[PDB]
């Protein structure tokens, strides 16, 4: 009686429960991120008081988040289910490339917000910041991101069921590449950002009341980004630099860890508009307007 209910759980009840939760979490994030991030862009298009430097950059974060949610999220959901590539050789280069480009645009956008706030508050009359110069920064963020993520597209290969993965001729190249990737897309920008906002914090809490309502929001966006991107960033360093997760002792535990980590990246795109709702009264107003209409 008891042994049967253990194999019923193992062989049927747990796998379906797992697959249900996995698809439900991905679909919920997909819809919430698409609706939320479109309402961010519309809010600065409809409202003209909201067209500040920070908000022009926050719209660029949403464009990057939509790129990842529309194209990369479904490819990720199907790979996390089947553990195989079903989109052919071309999209095995394009989709991982667009994921990388999306991450680069996101972390560079947040960096330039911190840099703008750091000079706006801590060093006030050194550099001038306007919406016109913000659009030129935004285009430069895309140009850099599209270029620096070409080696990523270059190593992606689809090999025969098919599997999409990075192809490396030697053991040292993936170690150097993934070390640079982690430092450049995660550790150095967020460490510098942390130090910038700590100084902004000391200035505003050591025009002001408005700057405090927006700095507060900004620090939460950077903290949630750091948290959402930490599991996958660490897991890829452990795998590519420290040669971990090669033993099939618990093939499924490794899949579960990487699966949840992949979902968390996409969960961040759903999180940002929810943050602007509870920490920005101006955004909340145009969010209440969208649900009322
Ligand atoms: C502030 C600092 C951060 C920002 C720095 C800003 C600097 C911006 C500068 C220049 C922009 C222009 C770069 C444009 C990218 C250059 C284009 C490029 O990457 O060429 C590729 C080379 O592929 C390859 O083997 C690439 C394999 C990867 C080799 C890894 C070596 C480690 C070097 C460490 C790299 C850093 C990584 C950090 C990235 C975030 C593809 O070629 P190709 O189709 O002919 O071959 C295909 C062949 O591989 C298939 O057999
Ligand atoms: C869209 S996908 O599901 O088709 C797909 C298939 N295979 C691979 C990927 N990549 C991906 O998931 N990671 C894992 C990863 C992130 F996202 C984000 C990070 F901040 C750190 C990471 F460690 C990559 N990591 C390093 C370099 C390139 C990639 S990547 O090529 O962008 C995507
Ligand atoms: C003779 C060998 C043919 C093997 C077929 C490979 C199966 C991959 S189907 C894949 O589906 C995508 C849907 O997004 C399309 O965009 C792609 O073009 C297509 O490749
Ligand atoms: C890799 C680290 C990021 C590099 C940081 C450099 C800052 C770019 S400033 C930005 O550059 C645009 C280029 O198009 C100009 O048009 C804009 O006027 C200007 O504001
Ligand atoms: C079917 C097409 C097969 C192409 C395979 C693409 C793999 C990228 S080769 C890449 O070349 C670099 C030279 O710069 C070395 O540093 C790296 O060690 C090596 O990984
Ligand atoms: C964050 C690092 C602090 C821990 C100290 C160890 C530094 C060595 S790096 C790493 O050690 C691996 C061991 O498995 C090797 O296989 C890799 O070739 C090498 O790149």
């Amino acid at each position: 009686e008891d042994e049967f209910l253990r194999y019923l759980w193992r062989d049927y009840l747990y796998p379906k429960q797992y697959a249900w939760v996995l698809i439900a979490a991905y679909v919920a994030v997909f819809v919430v991120a698409l609706v939320g991030n479109t309402l961010v862009c519309l809010a600065v298009w409809r409202n003209h008081h909201m067209r500040t430097v920070t908000n022009y950059f926050l719209v660029n974060l949403s464009l990057a988040d939509v790129l990842a949610t529309a194209i990369c999220l479904p490819a990720s959901l199907l790979v996390d289910i089947t553990e195989s590539w079903l989109f052919g050789h071309a999209l095995c280069k394009v989709i991982p490339y667009l994921q990388a480009v999306s991450v680069s645009v996101a972390v560079l956008t947040l960096s330039f917000i911190a840099l703008d706030r750091w000079y706006a508050i801590c060093h006030p009359l050194l550099f001038k910041s306007t919406a016109r110069r913000a659009l030129g920064s935004i285009l430069g963020i895309w140009a850099v991101s599209l270029a620096i993520m070409v080696p990523q597209a270059a190593v992606m290969e689809c090999s025969s069921f098919s599997v999409c993965d990075e192809r490396w001729a030697d053991d040292l190249a993936p170690k150097i590449y993934h070390s640079c990737f982690f430092i450049v897309t995660y550790l150095a920008p967020l460490g510098l950002m942390a130090m910038a906002y700590f100084q902004i914090f000391r200035k505003l809490w050591g025009q002001m009341r408005a700057r405090r309502k927006t700095a507060k929001m900004l620090m939460v966006v950077v903290l949630v980004f750091a948290l959402c991107y930490l599991p996958i960033s660490v897991l890829n360093v452990l795998k590519r630099v420290f040669g971990m997760f090669r033993q099939a002792s618990d093939r499924e535990a490794v899949y579960a860890a990487f699966t949840f980590s992949h979902w968390l990246v996409y969960a961040n795109s759903a999180a940002n508009p929810i943050i602007y709702n509870f920490l920005s009264g101006k955004f909340r107003e145009q969010f209440k307007a969208a649900f009322s209409w």
